[PDB]
């Protein structure tokens, strides 16, 4: 007789950060993988993800509109599948809207285990901050990437004995895919010279776009390297409609969606990366990448203890100073700073999460629910 | 030019605890009162509430099913009215499901003010505990009845400078309606003798019903007073289907829904009250009532500092000991214990909430949202 | 069927501070009163205590030697009576050695309720500090005289929801005995003039005795009032063997043990009191007494918020300055400072403790012991 | 002139965890080793311990009955030896009943240093929880195995500046004895095949025994490996009197007491270990053992950060799932998870404790006792 | 366009601990180095410091008198240079009087970054404790050598998100100068035999001098090794005027000021070091030195976790016991204890500080100053 575990996701970054966790749970539990979104969208993106991540057991068909209605629908639709499957435990990674379905799991007294817990940037303009607080304060067990995040949780009155530190999921994920990553021909497909392009990645939600474009312009004047720009369609157009977009010409190139493995190869060969991805601190630490976090607040203070990157924002003056500082003596193949102990020591996170789940389902059922 | 304030409710106890707040906001703001539930249900209950509480501006028609679907619908439906009205601030009282719509208000960067904040019973089997954490941790300003609740909030890392103590809303509400309460003829309508009946009130969510019935039986054997039982239809039937329900006979009487004012008159003349109402500690303190809280956990520790009541649970042995202890020397007209300073000193809460709202909308917009 | 409650004491100050608690528990529970000490000693002191405090059900005959052996004997002897009587709950007041028997009650999973909890002077030379920490950290419920003490307990990680504030026991005790106190003829028996004697009380555990004697000498030179000195035999002799003890002559008089009621009358008529009693802050606040605490650390910071007394120590320079400051404009019958809200508002503590016990035996048995 | 240090123990696990500490203190202080128990019992167990641990200077002859009387006797008897020897400091390891004698050391103002401090499982049914709180809150200096335990102590208001982290004592102890451990012929003496037996160890304090037996039965059906069962005589008999004990037959074998070194060899060659020993997390981490903690709460959360073991409880369903998960790919000689930094980095704990003692005796005497 | 950064120092130990930070900031910012003291004094000491530390841009000519007047002058004089240069950020290391000029920087809303933050010895007799609290509580960003210091800051209510851990500056500094250090001929210049001299260093602020001299005497009797004594002129004379100073004769030698590099060579070859330098714990850990901290309180608790040194004080009895314990088996070339992870893992601190500064100037200007 197996434990039934249900993992609930709604996005590709969740699936990537969970892929080893998913494998481990598939070996040792009756593991139900639930995607809150649309099967059609997932099959249209599956070429790009084709990593050996097996298909989810359910697609709940909630359009990820990021609306109050879509939030209500995730709660209602996840509830139906909880009623049907009656899992012994539920898993959530991070703080996308789909984590709000923890409300339904809690009302049913299903033990909840939350990974990448205790993210705090202390800027409530970041939309994920609403979800963060909610998911951390309703989960029975929280599992953090760092001591910083564990302390943040304890500081908000959460029980230390049910807060664990797994470390980053990314060392195990990267190690799994590194042979494929190294064999990627992405540089040949895009005709790129290693260390002679910028990789810019911006996927977050007017005055600010102009600032970004001016930063891009200034980087071209300064270094005369191509800029590879990875962003959402809505944002590509907005940029294109801007006055002096035509000045960039050959020095800017928008990247279509890429496979994870091609994309890491690209990262590993950039002159410098400018990213608003919530994964940049981990990626830059682990792979010794030259990197700017172009956000104005962030939730990975552990990087700053290590010297991992610079949080530049997206305006030209600080961006230029940051790029000079990072790139002047950087060799990805020589580690001089940026190693984060809580990432570096994470190891087989997949095994850790399963062992936590097995060790605490009964504990939670007794001490929380008095069953 | 007025501030536009939107107050969101879904139940009659919210409306009662807010009735003075509503009046004060009606005088001095553009005040929009939103009820998440069904207009039909509200008009069927309006005879019983007919207190001078003006009608809500909106009925959102979400059936209070207490389901995951109804929670999703409150979030979606409140969002529509936020989009339409664009209030400058939103108010929530307590922690019914309707408070979960604060999620929609937060996503829109509308300042949120929460009354009766920082309720904690530390038993997560109480369904309201899910809502409590959520509403307290997303609100920009929390307003508590007590120092105990203020400390609970600060202990969960919430900002002390945006946590206030109003005191109980009930002294102002009771004072408003006391002339009507005193003139109630409820004792004549039910042919009751003052101090010669039990008033039992149980409105919360099998083995336990039998225990309760045995408690009721034991109280009849011990005191031979009539029992007036106020409960939900679902629960009346369940009780009636029980074996030795027929033994109670003339000594038990189910009460139909009553007006607030009749009901307080009844409270004020009972030999002893047994209640699971979240308001019993306040009512019993303020009106010097002989009372048992029949729950197994509660969120009004301030009562225990004062000697207000006994939390007996619903089983006969502790119930009997508690009733003897409370009633043996109790005179409602002689105060010997049970006065709670944070209730007793609350005064005109209505005025306090408006002054807080006016004093902090701009502060929140600057310090939280950087507007 | 009654709850069986066992109250464990070893000293007269415990019995005095509990006398109303004892009465209330006698009315409503099967109340077993256990004295850890010697029946012979208790009957030799019973003239002086003859307050209507009924006799303890057990005398365990442990000599209060204040030795490691006597501590071991209290633990062993209390255990025997726990085995025999099997109480449903145990009560301890304060932090005498007898509270160390809570160890035996805990090992038997008997709910423990502790009054006058969270005393802290932050000077570990005070012997009671060992006992304080032990009793506060093993009790299931702590009951404090003040908010200060409640905060101290919460600050040491103890559960806020099982920490209550009763207020001082002394307003209820004094009110019970005030008619007898006012009718005392103690001033006539000792031929004293109201406001024309010092009352000095020192009952705690060489260089320091000389300092005290010099203080006494200096007070005689300054005011020429008689000194009434209440202390232990061991200490009377030590003083008498001192060089210039003969200089005091007629201006010092050692008091034999007195009845509580005579002793409060004496307090109420002193020019000024110098005391190391742990009750002086309460007594001086409640009865508006002119007072010095002659200790070097103390555990009643609430007094300092109110202006109750001065902690002078026992050396002449600070003692003299303190006496002038206190007595210059003091009238016991005119309140100008020194009223402590947490004392003043305590009311019928007896009723509070019983209501707490009834409300939390089951809670403790579930949440602590999982019974 | 040497510092006189007195180390107080009552059990074999204390002596084992202290054996290097004892050696280091013997070199550099006047070191008095006190055993609270019976010399006769110690000599009957000395064959099995014959590790080069020199004999204690005192046997106080308190029978380890685990009674309230034996606790009182440890306090009284340790006091006599404190009076006689007048040590400058006292050492305690862990939280056996003998640590309660710290009460006597404190009353004498002897600096107290406590190792393996800040153990918390948050289940007060575990008897050691009474002792834990007492010893941690009376010790002048606490020394922890982990950051988790240091944080638990700070969270209970204890002084951070007098709380240190030594790490686990076990790496140094194991390293000392590893040559003997590796040369053990225990497998030959018991005719065992490496990786083809379960080692079960249960030495803690009816319905639950039956559950355990069913777990044992299920493991035999599943794996058909011999079970080596190490337990107390009281428990061997209880098991034997059970109905279907006869079904196990040849597949269960009770182990007589063993030498430490033989026992670690056995651990290192088991297919899987099921243990309630408080040392299993350390042993399993350090030696890369396949292990279940069969308790229902535990005090080594650091293991869960690392992936060391599973806390299965003792019931068959969770036990079986846990055993499959642990053993499926486990090779003791290939480290894939379970390494705990605070254990792994501990090094020569013995040297650390002596350096702490020398560095803080004067500090404690000044800041605690004002000497 | 560069960021303008102003680093403010007043002493040689600041310059040494900053020398790599200074180089890194010189490469990547407009870096203004301000020395609050006298140019004349600096040029008289420059032979001894002649490390490739470029000359400060300003000497403010405040005599380091350690007076209330000199403190006022540092504040006034630093203000003038802030007005003139208008830096975008200011840097302070440690807690010398010159850090008090942070008051002027704060009043001008200049972001302040503080290194070696959160030093606490909990003995307010240490003069630096005044400065510590002031500088930590006014700085916008604090940067600590350890987790211990980070926790101390968080415990005083400071923002965790603006507190970072760089680790010790000393591994990078030592690594920079190790080739020169190893080539030093200091042993030949002083005719010393490796491991056959004591190095004593005492530079902090009568009864105590005599105690120290007796310690020195006792060490000569015990080991018959030469004592090299490094101290201030004021202190050399005081010692010399002491009675039995003449007994030491050939076995004591006062060292003139030395170059940093010669001095580390000397450290690395001493039999044992006795030091009150605030750097001894770092030096002794990193270089595996035999060492006593001769102070009575200290601020490097991380050492005690590792077994780095003994805090002996300066009196003979504890000093002798400490020296025996440290030196008996010590080989600088064999690491057996004393390695501190937060020091050992520090790496290129210089790079960390610059990355923090670039990452937080805008954050501070928004969230602190609302610019």
């Amino acid at each position: 007789h197996m434990l039934k575990v249900m993992t609930i996701v709604g996005t590709r970054p969740e699936l990537i950060k969970l892929c080893c966790v998913i494998s481990e749970f598939d070996k040792h539990t009756k593991h139900i993988l639930v995607h809150t979104g649309q099967n059609y969208a997932y099959e249209l993106n599956q070429v790009f993800f084709d990593m050996g991540i097996r298909k989810p057991d359910y697609f709940l068909e909630v359009a990820a509109d990021n609306t109050a209605k879509s939030i209500g629908l995730v709660i209602e639709k996840v509830d139906e599948v909880l009623e049907k499957e009656k899992p012994d435990a539920v898993l959530f990674y991070g703080d996308t809207n789909s984590c709000l379905s923890a409300i339904a799991a809690k009302r049913r007294k299903i033990p909840i285990f939350h990974m990448e817990a205790g993210n705090r940037c202390f800027d409530q303009r970041v939309p994920e901050e609403i979800n963060r607080k909610i998911i951390d304060h309703i989960s029975d067990v929280n599992i953090t990437l760092t001591e910083h995040a564990r302390r943040y949780l304890i500081a908000e009155g959460l029980p230390a004995e049910l807060t664990f530190k797994s470390g980053s999921h990314m060392p195990e994920v990267l190690d799994r895919f590194m042979p494929k990553i190294l064999k990627s021909d992405i540089l040949d497909k895009l005709s790129l010279t290693p260390k002679q392009y910028f990789l810019i990645s911006s996927h977050r939600e007017k005055n600010n776009l102009k600032e970004l474009l001016n930063s891009l312009q200034m980087l071209i004047k300064e270094y005369n390297f191509l800029i590879i720009f990875s962003t959402h369609p809505r944002t590509k157009k907005r940029l294109e409609d801007l006055e002096g977009f035509k000045e960039l010409g050959d020095k800017i190139r928008f990247l279509p969606a890429f496979s994870f493995t091609d994309y890491v190869k690209l990262q590993m060969n950039a002159f410098c990366i400018l990213s608003d991805s919530g994964t940049i601190t981990e990626e830059a630490s682990i792979l010794n990448l030259p990197a700017l976090n172009i956000r104005e607040a962030h939730e990975r203070p552990e990087g700053m203890d290590a010297g991992t990157l610079i949080m530049s924002g997206f305006k030209a003056e600080r961006v230029l100073q940051a790029v000079k500082t990072i790139t002047e003596e950087h060799d990805n193949n020589k580690r001089t700073q940026g190693l984060v102990p809580d990432y570096n020591e994470a190891g087989l996170v997949s095994k850790k999460i399963l062992r936590i789940v097995l060790s605490y389902v009964d504990y939670i059922n007794r001490t929380v629910w008095f069953k």
